[PDB]
């Protein structure tokens, strides 16, 4: 909406614009939000688990546009999708919400650990193919304020 919030000046967005790093990767509070944001903005075409439906599966190691293997690339795709050639994507999420959504898409990954270029050395160590039924603890607290609270 608007009012008094953040969106484009949060520490995560600042860090992202400085190094391309997504501080929300593996942050449970951000993942909980991202799961919800992904649901209403992307799942309708990419599937509930990003397995693919009308749009391609975003949970595997094949990418039509490899730039999407980095969070900056994925971000640019949606924010600059405005009638282009990489899909029917419109900038509807704030920059901060986008990072949370991207963090969730990465969490939905089910492919080879070595192809997860969006994860650093440590995060790759903690990577595990997403399995349906998983439940992010609802009392999880982190860098992201719960969308419901
Ligand atoms: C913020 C929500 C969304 C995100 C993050 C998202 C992300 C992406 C990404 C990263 C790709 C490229 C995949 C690749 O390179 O292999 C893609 C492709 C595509 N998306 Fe989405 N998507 C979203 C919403 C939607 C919606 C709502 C629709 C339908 C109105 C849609 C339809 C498509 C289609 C048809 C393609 C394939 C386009 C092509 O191959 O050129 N997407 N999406
Ligand atoms: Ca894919």
């Amino acid at each position: 909406s608007q009012g008094k919030e953040g969106g484009r000046d949060t520490p995560a967005v600042k860090k992202f614009l400085e190094t391309g790093e997504n501080l929300y990767i593996d942050d449970k509070s951000c993942l909980r939000n991202g799961e919800s944001l992904f649901a209403t903005s992307c799942s309708g075409c990419h599937g509930h688990l990003a397995e693919g439906k009308l749009g391609p599966g975003l949970n595997d190691n094949y990418w039509t546009y490899p730039s999407n293997t980095t969070d900056v690339g994925l971000f640019a795709t949606i924010f600059g999708g405005a009638n282009g050639m990489m899909g029917p994507h419109n900038e509807n999420l704030t920059p901060d919400e986008m990072l949370q959504t991207i963090a969730w898409i990465r969490h939905l990954y089910t492919g080879p650990k070595q192809d997860a270029v969006w994860l650093n050395d440590e995060q790759k160590k903690a990577y595990t193919p997403y399995k349906q039924g998983e439940v992010i603890p609802k009392d999880a607290k982190g860098q992201c304020k719960p969308l419901d609270e």
